[PDB]
């Protein structure tokens, strides 16, 4: 099913590592070296596809990225660890007494949304409206592709335009009364306009909510499926940062990244024409035998672990430290609260560009 793409990746790495789809006119790249080159080579492969920095090339990207780095420094993450912990503990309290529960609905789905709202300075008396927007951001164009996509895109514009106005309001607020949130930090050289700041805030939801949820779900799944690891982590919570890196390698939430060739060039010995679209499967790269010893094994001690779950190069995930922090806290906290846990059932997300779970039911 959609939760089990790895055999197919393995077949492509072996049989068709650089492949052209004649219907969609797109290349797919599956080997670690090829994927990493495509993703990192800003000179040869463009990210230009209101999407903010993730779809900008230099020099525009350079200018904005350098300004927003200030919002994710180790100092800021340290500052927020307390609050992420409190949020995590509060979520857990709601299902602490149950013999069965859905890890997604009850825990991994709400957690990143609550965290980012507080990090974006969303006033607490406006939390539901914000959550509602975040839900709309990950709604499917369903169903399906029957030219009703025109509608979906309209409801997406609607949602985004409502987010824009909302962020506009918070931005003005933080100008008058700054606090310790990302918006305060970016409105305090290095001075973005609202036309750049607003699309950036929306990107944080788009780039960070569902991926972080899916990281947490996928990490717990990998942990449960691997004998002894749950108990080892419970006894030795200091192993968690490394376990998180292995979960990123093993079950990356964002399996595929797009680029456009800026010039005719070769990838893995295949000529990619200027203007051609390329899909770089970081999920496949992360399983590539040529780069990782025994890639099929989920080894929480794997070190070094040069996965590309967060990308590579100029667009390397801005939220990496926050995702790492959220996952460490979420996972350590979950495993501490529960002596034993077993997988009952999963329902996979059915979406090419996404790897994760719609539901993850576990029992004590
Ligand atoms: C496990 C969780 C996450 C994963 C796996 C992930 C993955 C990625 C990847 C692969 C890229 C590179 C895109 C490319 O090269 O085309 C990226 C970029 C980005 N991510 Fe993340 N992400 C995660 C969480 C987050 C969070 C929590 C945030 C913010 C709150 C965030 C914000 C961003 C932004 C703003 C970019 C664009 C950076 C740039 O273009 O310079 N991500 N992410």
């Amino acid at each position: 099913d959609a939760y089990h793409p790895f055999p197919w990746y393995e077949s492509m790495r072996k049989d068709a590592p650089v492949s052209f789809d004649e219907e969609n006119q797109v290349w797919s790249v599956f080997l670690y070296d090829d994927v990493k080159k495509v993703v990192g080579d800003k000179e040869l492969f463009s990210s230009c596809m209101g999407n903010s920095i993730i779809n900008m090339d230099p020099p525009k990207h350079t200018k904005i990225r350098s300004v927003v780095n200030k919002a994710f420094t180790p100092r800021v993450m340290k500052q927020w660890e307390p609050r992420i912990q409190e949020i995590t503990d509060e979520l857990i309290q709601k299902f602490q007494g149950r013999s069965e529960f859905d890890l997604v609905h009850d825990f991994s789905y709400p957690l990143p949304v609550i965290v980012i709202s507080e990090l974006l300075g969303v006033p607490s008396a406006h939390m539901e409206q914000f959550k509602a927007w975040s839900d709309l951001l990950v709604s499917t164009p369903k169903d399906k592709s029957e030219e009703a996509e025109k509608a979906f895109l309209e409801e997406r514009d609607k949602c985004e335009e409502e987010l824009a106005a909302f962020f506009a309001g918070i931005i003005e607020e933080k100008r008058n009364k700054p606090e310790q949130d990302i918006i305060s930090i970016l409105v305090e050289g290095e001075k973005l306009s609202g036309e750049e700041l607003i699309p950036f805030c929306t990107l944080l939801l788009v780039a960070g909510n569902e991926t972080t949820t899916n990281l947490i779900s996928n990490a717990m799944y990998s942990i449960l499926e691997t004998p002894g690891v749950y108990e080892e982590l419970r006894s030795h919570p200091e192993l968690m940062p490394q376990a998180v890196e292995e979960a990123l390698r093993f079950r990356a939430p964002a399996p595929v990244l797009r680029r456009i060739a800026k010039r005719d060039t070769e990838i893995g010995g295949h000529l990619i024409k200027e203007g051609d679209m390329v899909l770089a499967f970081v999920a496949s790269a992360n399983r590539d035998e040529a780069k990782f010893d025994r890639p099929h094994m989920f080894d929480i001690r794997r070190h070094p672990n040069p996965h590309i779950a967060f990308g590579h190069g100029i667009h390397f995930c801005l939220g990496a430290p926050l995702a790492r922090l959220e996952a460490n806290i979420a996972l350590t906290s979950l495993i501490s609260a529960f002596p034993h846990m077993e997988c009952v059932s999963i329902t996979p997300i059915e979406n090419s560009v996404i790897y994760g779970l719609k539901s993850f039911r576990v029992k004590m």
